[PDB]
């Protein structure tokens, strides 16, 4: 077999996710992301179903691969001496959240619900499959720009959903809720709720709004944009500062504020300008 079947293009990326370049399958021309990570690096290993030690990011990636789209499939991957090359889809053209919003700055509500909900359905997704993202930002969305469609990416901080308490976490601090600062303990889905409060004030706002742990801690949402009150209701309900008082998924996606969601294409075309 080998790396040959591969084209490698430009370096795409760079950071604790290891190096990402764009690349094309020699067989039929498909587009691709090759991911190089490095041994050394890797912290968290797991186990394939024939007892083959590989990083945790590919067993995560095994477990939520198949027909769905809300997440970037693993179609391949390589162990060379010193790394592990991932292989996986590249939607074109494409750009990632962090960067839209870099760019357009605060979404539209419209835009914004539509984003929104493709995430929620993306991590439901995963939870289904017995795997727990916890590093959900914007950074790690990348926006298929044709279709208007969201796609879930680096699964490098996740873990296998449990039931049971988590005491060790590696995504990024400011999504983080207020548990972990104080505790350093959480449970999966809470978690998770937390950082889809993070993120969707993130859409509507044009930024995080904690910097610091103090802010986390005291969970007080300051509003810098003009946002509607449901809008503002269902992020300070994700936001709340004890876990269970937090909405389950289907509490929010059964909150007045993510009804008559847009289908991705129509998103595109209204928004994406394509
Ligand atoms: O298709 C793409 C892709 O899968 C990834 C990716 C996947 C997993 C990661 O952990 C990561 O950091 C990036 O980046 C990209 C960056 C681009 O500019 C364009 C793309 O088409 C992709």
């Amino acid at each position: 077999p080998l790396e040959s079947q591969y084209q490698v293009g430009p370096l795409l990326g760079s950071g604790g996710f290891g190096s990402v370049y764009s690349g094309i399958r020699v067989s039929d021309n498909l587009p691709v992301a090759i991911k190089h990570v490095e041994k050394d690096r890797i912290s968290d290993w797991g186990e394939l179903p024939n007892g083959t030690r590989v990083p945790m990011e590919v067993v995560l990636l095994k477990k939520v691969s198949s027909g769905f789209s809300g997440v970037i499939r693993l179609l391949d991957w390589f162990e060379r001496p010193d790394s592990f090359v991932l292989i996986l889809e590249r939607p074109e053209p494409v750009q990632d959240l962090f960067d839209f919003i870099t760019e357009r700055g605060a979404l539209q509500e419209e835009l914004a619900r539509s984003f929104f909900w493709q995430v929620l359905e993306a991590v439901r997704h995963c939870h289904n499959c017995g795997v727990l993202h916890r590093d959900i930002k914007d950074e790690n969305i990348l926006i298929d720009l044709n279709r208007g469609e969201l796609k879930l990416i680096d699964f490098g901080s996740g873990a296998l959903l449990k039931d049971t308490v988590y005491t060790d976490f590696d995504g990024t601090r400011v999504y983080s809720p207020p548990e972990w600062i104080r505790y350093h303990r959480y449970h999966g889905r809470s978690a998770a709720v937390w950082s889809l409060g993070i993120l969707l004030y993130d859409m509507v706002c044009g930024d995080i709004p904690f910097e610091h742990d103090e802010e986390i801690i005291r969970g007080q949402v300051f509003f810098r944009q003009r946002v509607s009150s449901e809008c503002q209701h269902l992020i300070r309900w994700c936001l709340a500062l004890r876990p269970s008082d937090r909405p389950t998924f289907e509490e929010i996606q059964n909150h007045p504020w993510m009804q008559d969601v847009l289908l991705p294409q129509e998103t595109a075309e209204i928004h994406l300008h394509s």
